[PDB]
DNA sequence: TCGGTAAGCAGTCCGCG
DNA sequence: GCGGACTGCTTAC
């Protein structure tokens, strides 16, 4: 097989590399890598190395990496560009793996671990590590085993061994319900003392050294706690055995508010699953507890135990260990679904970077572009310092707040990357500038043609047309990968809808789910067999289809994120290829493109309708337009349609056969106008929205920019079994809105769009009457909590104190003295409730850690003093009043001549 | 939050005769 | 009471 790296490090003048050799074995080597860097040289000197602008360079070979680094410094001292890859491990990887890397994941040791630490005096701080580590569960991907290290004797109590028999049993048998599929994979090791446990853990680690190290909050808790505890008991050298090269750094993580400390383990790639989840999931969650996220992702119940976690080991050690094991497994289950580790490996090996660098799109793209240029013997420029400067972004149309009955939306495929490719925007393709007219003049095609030679953006920039820039070349490659995975995602989605349809008529039989590839549209043969399947098999197929859709979503959305990040990186001062001329060339072209096509679509539809100056495009944001289709429907007449699906078909056909050709024509003209390299503005129909045929549903409404709701029957060619609400920006979509309120507001919107005003009034009346019964957590607001200390003046709110911070301060005063009280962690999320006047907390609100029940000693008082009226008006009524006034509807029945008469 | 801009709403402070 | 000048937070792209 072809070799591939696992990890790479620079330690002084040595590269330390762990890799898989040509026989599939894991090896480690120390390499005295001699780096090269570059200086400009005279043209009269013969060379094969050129910078990106075509200027000749001489290669400088250094005796070692420190010499190379010193040379960079002296070149700065002289005032001359020091060209080349200054991150020497990236150059090493480029030299050592000069081909597209094919990796074998089965050879990569992925370790998932979690530790437990009993602490009677609050949160066990990783920097202090003053409490014994009393449990470690460490799952190894190569052995496919859970290695359980269990401390039986502690200063906080001596316990009996954990029982695998009880662990397996149902919670109704007094057991812990450790999943049957992992029971046989547990290797249980009890220890009579902590020193023995840790020494054995280190010997184990030495034997089975993680390449990828993950788990939940491992980077901020488990890793620094283990490191520091071993350091405290044994000394630093023993703690450094967590690094295969025995090198670590206590590294400070800084942002804006403060700083925290993590431990860098050289020769390990830490991908904390919480960080993977935050980067790759495209969710914003009210809580990031593993319980909370496992419930969201897997629909598994919260791990139930009695009393505080600080007493769980002594009171129920059996459950303590079982929950430690289950916790490790939950992360594995989340990964089986989301496939973020797979994603990270894919992107890391593609870029030829340390796997953990996938968190940095700037590092990722720097390596991609470097490797690409190096193939042509081209030489990358030195990174430079730039002051942070603001620059313009997208255009967003101001909508008229209103109901909108029939709506067809259209959206440009991968806009910013497509602009880059179309215009040929790259550091080395800049050809010059032209004299800019107001943007409006380009939109309306009255400005002079920018260039007859170069490819242009309406920000004034011109680009070469003779050859693709490196940025267009490399962005195209990832765009193509993205396109493939999106295809699989959409097929799985369409396939899921077939199954949902079939589930209306389940067959009464015992059978099996079909063995199919959900990434490809079901054949007629499959469709016929599905129509004969039982509900049990159908539901299993649906679950599998949706799992396939999730896998495709992960693969596509994050490749989209990477390519959009390249467009964004051009406007980040830390990017080697930072250039506001290029960043703005992209955003300004986008502004023109949207407004250009708004004009074209309005012109086309006014033509087919035989009107003048009518506004068909009601809205647009960045790269999308929303077209009113009322007149199109009305041209055939509602009564002519058999059912909802009939007008949906008609609009779909109209969009594809009439509107899309007109859209393409408009964009080809714009391409010629800007003299672009290649027409890539592809705007396809996205949504077809409207009320159910013959109903009083309003179909949709806008309240303002980035705030709307649509009843969608077809999205990107997925025809839904049941209509789906597309809601953007409204409170139902915000993590800050209480859970039960999101749900209620969603149902109000559903009723408005599908059923009408009367249905809405019926539901409002009911919610208003019953809501005080809702669980306090479900009606709590949520907020991130930054700068708590900043607004704290002797335990009370300082000037300008935010509402949620006030709640935290109220909480802090209420828990002064309570030993079992959780602390609010700076920068994390909190639940927030309003409090009625004259409450014993002495303020108008209280806040506590999100994803948790409020501590028992104040819970009863909070419940008693919760201000339901304020809660209702602020989270439910105010937003609903916003929705209904926009839609010209009333959520309460107004008086009529029938009232109180006949 | 260690890792692009536009723009919405909550809330504080305080004017607005 | 609402709206502007702010801070804070969160979402649409
Ligand atoms: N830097 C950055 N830009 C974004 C992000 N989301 C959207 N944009 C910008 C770049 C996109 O091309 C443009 C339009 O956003 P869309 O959500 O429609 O995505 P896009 O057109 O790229 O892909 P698509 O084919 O429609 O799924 O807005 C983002 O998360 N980060
Ligand atoms: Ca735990
Ligand atoms: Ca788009
Ligand atoms: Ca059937
Ligand atoms: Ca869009
Ligand atoms: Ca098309």
């Amino acid at each position: 097989m072809k070799e591939f790296y696992l990890t790479v490090e620079q330690i002084g003048d040595s590269i330390f590399e762990r890799y898989i050799d040509s026989n599939g074995r894991e090896r480690t080597r120390e390499v005295e890598y001699k780096p090269s860097l570059f200086a400009h040289c005279p043209e009269s000197q013969a060379t094969k190395y050129f910078d990106i602008y075509g200027k000749p360079c001489t290669r400088k070979l250094f005796a070692n990496m420190r010499d190379a680094s010193q040379w960079i410094k002296r070149m700065e001292d002289i005032g001359l560009e020091a060209l080349g890859m200054d991150d020497f491990k990236l150059a090493y990887l480029s030299d050592t793996y000069n081909y597209e890397i094919k990796y074998d994941h089965t050879k990569i040791r992925v370790a998932n671990f979690d530790i437990e630490v009993t602490s009677p005096d609050g949160f066990p701080e990783p920097s202090q590590a003053k409490h014994p580590i009393d449990a470690i569960t460490h799952y190894d991907s190569i052995d496919d085993r859970f290695y359980v290290f269990d401390l039986l004797n502690s200063p906080y109590g001596n316990v009996e061994e954990w029982s695998i028999e009880i662990a397996a049993k149902l919670q109704e048998q007094g057991g812990d319900e450790v999943p049957s599929e992992i029971i046989d994979k547990i290797i249980y090791m009890p220890f009579d003392n902590e020193k023995e446990l840790l020494m054995e853990y280190l010997n184990f680690w030495q034997q089975k050294t993680p390449v990828i190290l993950t788990g939940w909050n491992v980077e901020s808790f488990a890793i620094p706690y283990v490191y520091n505890r071993i350091k405290n008991i044994f000394g630093e050298s023993t703690a450094k055995r967590l690094s295969p090269h025995r090198k670590t750094r206590v590294k400070v993580i800084e942002n804006m508010y403060g700083s925290r400390e993590i431990i860098t383990l050289f020769g390990i790639s830490v991908l904390d699953y919480i960080d993977l989840y935050k980067k790759f999931s495209f969710t914003n969650q009210p809580s990031y507890s593993l319980d909370y996220i496992s419930e969201f992702e897997l629909n598994v119940g919260k791990l139930k135990y009695d009393g505080p976690i600080s007493k769980l080991r002594e009171s129920n050690h059996q459950r303590y260990i079982s929950y430690n094991i289950i916790a490790v497994y939950r992360v594995l289950q989340i990964d089986a679904k989301r496939q973020f580790i797979n994603l990270s490996l894919d992107m890391g090996y593609y870029a030829k970077i340390q796997i953990q660098s996938v968190f940095s799109p700037i590092k990722t793209w720097d390596a991609i572009i470097f490797n690409s240029l190096k193939e042509q013997n081209k030489v990358i420029p030195q990174g430079r310092s730039h002051p942070v400067q603001p620059y313009p972004g997208a255009f967003v149309k101001e909508p008229i707040p209103n109901r909108y009955k029939y709506v067809m939306s259209f959206d440009l495929t991968s806009l910013y990357p497509s602009i880059i490719r179309q215009v040929n925007i790259s550091p080395e393709t800049i050809a010059g500038t032209f004299k800019v007219a107001p943007l409006h003049d380009y939109i309306n095609a009255v400005a002079e043609r920018p260039s007859d030679v170069y490819s242009c953006s309406p920000n004034g920039m011109m680009y070469y047309k003779d050859r693709d820039g490196v940025v267009p070349t490399e962005i195209t490659k990832v765009f193509n990968q993205r396109k493939e995975h999106k295809g699989y995602m959409l097929a799985a989605q369409r396939n899921g809808e077939i199954i949902k349809e079939a589930l209306h008529n389940p067959n009464l039989s015992v059978d099996e789910p079909l063995d199919v590839d959900y990434r490809f549209d079901f054949s007629d043969e499959i469709k016929e067999k599905i129509k004969k399947l039982s509900a049990k098999s159908l539901n299993e197929m649906l679950f599998r289809a949706q799992r396939t859709e999730v896998a495709g979503m992960t693969a596509q959305i994050n490749r989209k994120a990477l390519i959009n990040g390249l467009a964004g990186a051009l406007g980040n001062v830390w990017f080697r290829y930072y250039d506001l001329r290029n960043a703005t060339a992209i955003t300004t072209f986008g502004q023109m493109a949207l407004q250009w096509i708004e004009r074209k679509v309005n012109e086309y539809l006014n033509e087919v309708c035989g009107t003048e100056g009518e506004a068909f495009v009601l809205y647009g944001d960045t790269d999308s337009i929303y077209v009113s289709a009322d007149k199109i429907i009305d041209k055939v007449g509602e009564s002519k349609f058999r059912d909802t699906n009939h007008w949906v078909d008609f609009l779909d056909k109209f969009a594809r056969e009439r509107m899309e050709p007109a859209i393409d024509r408009g964009f080809r003209e714009m391409c010629e106008y800007m003299n672009n390299k290649q027409h890539l503005m592809f705007m396809d129909r996205e949504a077809i929205a409207g009320p159910p045929l013959g109903s009083k549903g309003i179909g949709g409404f806008w309240t303002g920019k980035k705030r709307y709701a649509l009843n969608v029957w077809d999205m990107e060619g997925t025809r839904y079994a049941e209509p789906k609400l597309k809601i953007m920006g409204l409170e139902t979509q915000k993590s800050s809105t209480p859970k039960a309120v999101q749900k209620a507001l969603k149902e109000c919107i559903r009723r408005m769009l599908q059923e009408g005003e009367e249905s809405l009034q019926e539901y409002f009346k009911e919610f208003e009457k019953e809501f005080r019964q809702l669980n306090y957590i479900s009606i709590a607001s949520v907020s991130s909590a930054n700068n708590i200390a900043k607004y704290d003046v002797g335990g009370f709110p300082g000037p300008k104190c935010p509402f949620h911070i006030r709640g935290i301060l109220t909480y802090n005063r209420a828990i002064k003295g309570n030993i079992d009280a959780p602390q609010v962690v700076e920068g994390e999320k909190v639940y927030v409730l309003p409090l009625r006047e004259g409450n014993p907390f002495g303020d108008k609100c209280i806040a506590w850690p999100s994803g948790t029940e409020i501590t028992d000693l104040i819970k009863d008082d909070v419940l008693h003093w919760m201000d339901y009226t304020v809660l209702l008006e602020k989270t439910f009524i105010k937003p609903l009043e916003g929705f209904t006034s926009a839609a010209k509807l009333d959520y309460e029945k107004k008086a009529s001549l029938f009232d109180m008469f006949d």
